[PDB]
Parts: C-alpha cells; sequence; structure tokens
C-alpha cells in the first residue's frame, strides 16, 4: 500500500537521485566550453566514446537545465549551461532550407539530416523553457515561431499510407511545455486536436491496444511494421494525456482515456517471465521482427514510472500503486549504476547488461531526469494537498 | 581432426540438409502461383506472418532455384520456380526510372525504394543463373546490362565521407556468379580491383582487423559508426576471396589475404563465453551502440562455416578444421529447427531464441542454403581430388 509516509519517502528518493546522482553525472562536465553545446556520448565511467552531438539531445539537455533552473534552484551554471545549448542549436543545427539537422560533429558540421521535425519540437521546448528562465525575448519568439512550423509540418506533409502516434504525442507534449513556460494561445486547441487523433485512430478498445501506426482511416495494418507496438511509447502518450487531465481540473474523460491506454499497454508490455517493459510487441502476438523487440531499454521504464505514479495520484486506484512499485523497483535495481551514477541504457530481456554506455545518439539527460523531476514535483504537489 | 571419412560424412550431411530439410521448407510451397514471385515471410511452422515481398530476396531465391537446377538436379519445378521470380522482378520490381524497388506487396505494388543498387546485384545473379538454366537470352542481356550499371554505381557510391566494404564484396560475388554462369569479359579485371580495394583500405594488419567502413584515404573513422565491425560480414568477404584464390590457380597472395581476414575476425568475433559469432564488435573495444550487437544471427554462422571449411581444404591447416567444428556444431545445435525444418534467425547472446520467425524482410532462402550447397559442392570436389 502507498501511504502518505511511503509517498513522502518516494518523493525524497526521486529528489536525491535527480540532484545527487543523475544531474551531476552530466553537468557541469558535459558543457563543451570550446564549441558550445554538450558532450554527452559517455561510457559507464563518464569517459567519452564520441564527441559528436545529437541535435535532439542538445535541445533536450538545454530544456532540462532550464526546467531545473525554473522549478528547482536558480543556479547560474544551469542557466549558463542552457544558453550554451540554445546558442549551439541556433549557430550550427539549422540547414540552409530551414530544417534542423539530426546529428552534427562537435564543431557543428552536419552528419545526418532526417526528414521529420522532432529536432524542431525539442528546440521549441528548449527555447520556451530557456526564455522563461532568462527572460530572453529572442528565445520566446523562436519557440513560438518553430511551434508554428511544427504545426504546419504536422498538417501539410508508397502504396501503404500510415499515420504514426508519435506526431500527435510529441506535439502534445511540446504544446504542454510551451503553455507551462511562456504560453501560446494555440496550445489548448491543438492539444485538443491531437488528443482526439490519438483516441480516434490509435486507441482500440475492442482489442485493448494502443497502436503505433494505423492506416489513414484508422484500420490496423496487418503487416510486420503495422502490427508492431511500442508499450513504453504508448504509455508515454498516456501520461501526457493524464497530465492534460490534471491541467483541466482532473477532466474525467481524459483520465479514462489516459488510464485505459496505460491499462492496455501494461498488460501487453510487462514481461511476466523476467519483469520489465518489453520494447516491442505485436498486436496479434505474431513474432516481432525488429531485432531489439525483447530488450529492456531505460526509457520505457522511465515513462511507465511516471504514468503509473500519476495515474495513482489522480485515481487512487491501488492497482496503479502496485504497478508503480513493480516498475520502479525493477528499473532502479536493473538500470541504475550505483558505482558511477546514472543509468545503463540497454539490457537483455533477462535483465543482464548488454553494453555499458550511458549516452549515445539517442540516450542522454532526458527521459530519466525528466522522470525523476516529474515524480519529485508531482509528489510534492500531491503531499502538500493532503 | 578431420579424416576423409569424416569429410565424406560432412558432405552427405550438407547435401541431405540442403535437399531434404532446407529447400523443402521453402519450395515449392513458397511459389506464389497467383501473383508470381515467392511468399517467404514465414513463422517457425511455415505459416505466413506477412504476404509482402522483399525484392532482394525474390532475386536471391530465383538465383538459388536456378543454381540448384544448374548444379544439383535439373528439376522442372525448380526451373519453373526460378522463372516465377524472374518474371516477378521484371513485371513489378523496376520503377519507371529503371531503378529497382526494395519492398513490394504481394501483388507487386511498391512499398519502399532504396537509392541502393543492391536489389540490382541480386537481379544480376538471378538473371545470370536463370539464363544458364533456361537459355533465355533476354535474361542474359539483362544480367550483363545491370552488371555494368552496378559497376557504374560502385565507382561513385556529408562532412564525414566513408566507404563501406559491402560494395566491393557484393560486386565481387556478383561478378563471380556471372563468371560461373553465363560469363562476362569484365569479371576478372573488376574482381581484381575490388580485392585490391578490400586489401588496401579495409584490412588492417597492425591491429589485426577488417573494417566495415573507412574514410576515403583508408583511415579509421574514430566515431561510433566508423568503429563498428561486423565479423561475419568480413568473413563472408574472406571466403569470396578464398573462392577467387582457387579460381586463380590457388594464388598464394589471395589465399594469404583470405586467411588473414578470417583469422583476424574469428579472434574478434567468436564469443568465448557463450559461443557463436557476435554480430557487431568495436575496433577499439568500446561499447557497441547498435542494439543487436551481441545477438547471434543465423547468417554470420553460415558464412563462417563456409570460410573455415574452405580455408581448411585450401591450406590444410588444422586450426580451420577446429574452428569449423566449433561453428558448425554451434550453429546447427542452436539455429536448426529439427521439428519443422530450416533455421531460426535470431538468438540472444546466450543462445536462447529471441523470436520464432524463419523469413522476413531480410531472412529468406539464401545464406543457409548457399552455405549447405557450397559446402556440399566443395567437399565433393575436394574428396575426388583425394
Ligand atoms: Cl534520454
Ligand atoms: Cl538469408
Amino acid at each position: 500500500e502507498y501511504t502518505l509516509e511511503k509517498l513522502k519517502d518516494l518523493q525524497g528518493f526521486y529528489q536525491k537521485q535527480l540532484l545527487d546522482d543523475t544531474v551531476p553525472f552530466w553537468f557541469p562536465r558535459s558543457i563543451d566550453r570550446e564549441f558550445g553545446g554538450y558532450l554527452l556520448m559517455r561510457d559507464q565511467d563518464g569517459s567519452l566514446i564520441d564527441d559528436d552531438k545529437a541535435v535532439w539531445i542538445q535541445g533536450r539537455a538545454a530544456w532540462l537545465l532550464s526546467t531545473l533552473y525554473n522549478t528547482v534552484e536558480q543556479k547560474q551554471e544551469w542557466l549558463d549551461g542552457a544558453k550554451s545549448g540554445i546558442d549551439f542549436l541556433n549557430r550550427h543545427c539549422f540547414d540552409t532550407d530551414g530544417q534542423m539537422f539530426f546529428h552534427v560533429t562537435r564543431d557543428g558540421q552536419p552528419i545526418r539530416k532526417r526528414r521529420y521535425y522532432f529536432s524542431e519540437t525539442f528546440a521549441v521546448i528548449a527555447n520556451a523553457a530557456y526564455a522563461k528562465a532568462s527572460g530572453d525575448e529572442a528565445a520566446a519568439k523562436q519557440a513560438r515561431y518553430l511551434f508554428g512550423k511544427c504545426i504546419e509540418y504536422s498538417t501539410n506533409p508508397g502504396t501503404r499510407p500510415a499515420k504514426g502516434i508519435g506526431v500527435p504525442m510529441i506535439m502534445m507534449n511540446t504544446a504542454q511545455q510551451l503553455r507551462e513556460t511562456i504560453g501560446d494561445p494555440r496550445c489548448d486547441e491543438w492539444i485538443d486536436k491531437w488528443i482526439n487523433e490519438i483516441e480516434t485512430y490509435f486507441v482500440k478498445d475492442d482489442i485493448r491496444c494502443v497502436m503505433e501506426q494505423v492506416a489513414p482511416d484508422g484500420s490496423i495494418i496487418d503487416h510486420i511494421d503495422g502490427r508492431t507496438l511500442n508499450p513504453g511509447h504508448a504509455i508515454e502518450g498516456a501520461w501526457f494525456i493524464l497530465h492534460e487531465a490534471k491541467y483541466r481540473n482532473n477532466d474525467p474523460r481524459l483520465i479514462k482515456l489516459g488510464c485505459k491506454m496505460l491499462d492496455y499497454m501494461w498488460d501487453r508490455g510487462w514481461d511476466k517471465e523476467h519483469g520489465g517493459i518489453l520494447y516491442f510487441r505485436d498486436v496479434y502476438n505474431k513474432p516481432v521482427q525488429e531485432y531489439w523487440q525483447d530488450m529492456k531499454f531505460w526509457w520505457p521504464h522511465n515513462e511507465v514510472i511516471i504514468a503509473t505514479l500519476l495515474a495513482y495520484t489522480i485515481t487512487g486506484e491501488e492497482k496503479y500503486a502496485q504497478w508503480h512499485k513493480l516498475v520502479h523497483e525493477y528499473a532502479y535495481q536493473h538500470f541504475h549504476d550505483a558505482a558511477n551514477g546514472e543509468w545503463f541504457g540497454y539490457l537483455h530481456k533477462d535483465g543482464t547488461l548488454a553494453q555499458t554506455a550511458k549516452g549515445n545518439l539517442f540516450k542522454g539527460p532526458f527521459h530519466l531526469p525528466r522522470q525523476e523531476w516529474y515524480c519529485m514535483t508531482l509528489l510534492n504537489e500531491y503531499l502538500q494537498q493532503s
């Protein structure tokens, strides 16, 4: 049972991990004093395995430092750290056609450019949070400008057309962060549209499933890619929705939507043999072909930790406390590196470490610190209401 | 280690496995009578997980059926099966610009097109082998035309330029198969160039390594991708070169080159804790970031089985017999499905099955039947020399 006492202990646990373990692993040592931005591709002991810079993570790291400055402690070095990432994005991470790169060298030369625009969304939330921390009007203007571009990209884009849940999900969280930092009048109405898109097209009540992609009419694509589910990704969307429910005075309709997405994908995603959240599943339980389908990655566990704790504090249903205990204990016992700090990223299905790196092209200071920060803040709010 | 009687038993094993286990799992049942080509995305029990068609594998399967017709038995059903795939490639798998698709639906509608010319290389070997089996001059002309387009691209295949060993390797095998079926005056000279490219740029004697990618001057790219090695892929190239050595009157330079590459990458690739060939390694033993780096895939074992047995027959060095015994026993014990036939594709590092499928977008009737066919043929020739 999750008593107020137990929740007080959890609150302090997440706060301690975030500020004494997770953040100090990255900062300030990751600040690139020569070229700006952050050097984040680090091995278990903090040594660099690469000096390249993932553009998504540059924005995510700048967003995190600004968010800590805004909501934890106005530490100058966090503000200076955030600005370094903001400046690096503006100086080096935009191609001549206006689209952002995905992967650049230490000194900002382009390695790869992806068609999509997730790079832009993370620049939005970085600039929005930094603008609030610093009062920089150029960053606020940039955040709103890029937000409008992302809205256009999402509405004005192979004989098998598919739509992905990732677009409405990322745009929803981008809009939420923009709203909660500097504000934008478009946030609420577009969040409504993206929630409706998730509910209408991707949430399947008859088979108790949340899809990753569907046909334009919402139907299931009964092929290898179309059948492939990502439980952690669906549950990330679930807590985005629960977060919106909380913002809207605990809107019961959004609570039911968020909770059933969580219920559906916990059942499909939790590994009953070894524990943990499996990376991919198949809607019809056909063999999943993506090679890492049964691996245990860090970030699905971060998102399910948030979602279960948030669902519990909203609904008081003890099952979400039980699920939270399971995923919390599994994740901190399997991913956390007590020796060097932070979390390993990649475990085999059975929980054994696959490789020792803690940052790369995809992992950095985002999913874990966000989870510890969100849970710390959530429980502080919850406990000061009781 | 290996007596003549033991080699005779091995010859029969590969022959019976090929003809009574591997080929029957696929054919004739995979021949798509209604739409042409082959339905190859099959679960462990032979049932389809998808009716899509991977263009590479359509060509590979047509090549296999023609090769069995040409070198094993002139079975009409194999010739007809080959023709079905050749016709399917010509009818559906070329775009209007003359470039081949990568992924099509059952009825031939395009799903993905890759800038690649790798689909074309498999169309070359498919058409060349089919041309020899059937006497079809059109297929011969197409094989020789596309071979030239492939050479064209191979000579000209973005701040971090890299070249990959896959290009010279795949072109070498394409040229070898063209030579051994219908012939082409370009084969020998271009194989010489591709071998020289592999030796000059990718084989690193001082560190006993074969690279996957290097910079244009041959230098190692000391970043995550540039450091990533694929031992099975390197050993595939090693036996292509040993194969060429035999054709060139057992050329000592080529024997030494092929063996060196095999020696280097067996040492780096063989998993001493759990057995089997690891998928990826890192040239400086940094953690490999690609998620499936420590998984045990079917096809590296196929290629290493060929290379060790071929190296043993060419050099008489007992160590290659010892390595062949290790990888042969490992692979057949862990991948072969004695109940339903053929091989699983994907094991965890520790050898446990990751998923049950036997065909998908990448696995089909190619690496395994080629290995059993090649080893059966090799041993037949070797034993009649003894
Ligand atoms: Cl992350
Ligand atoms: Cl294959």
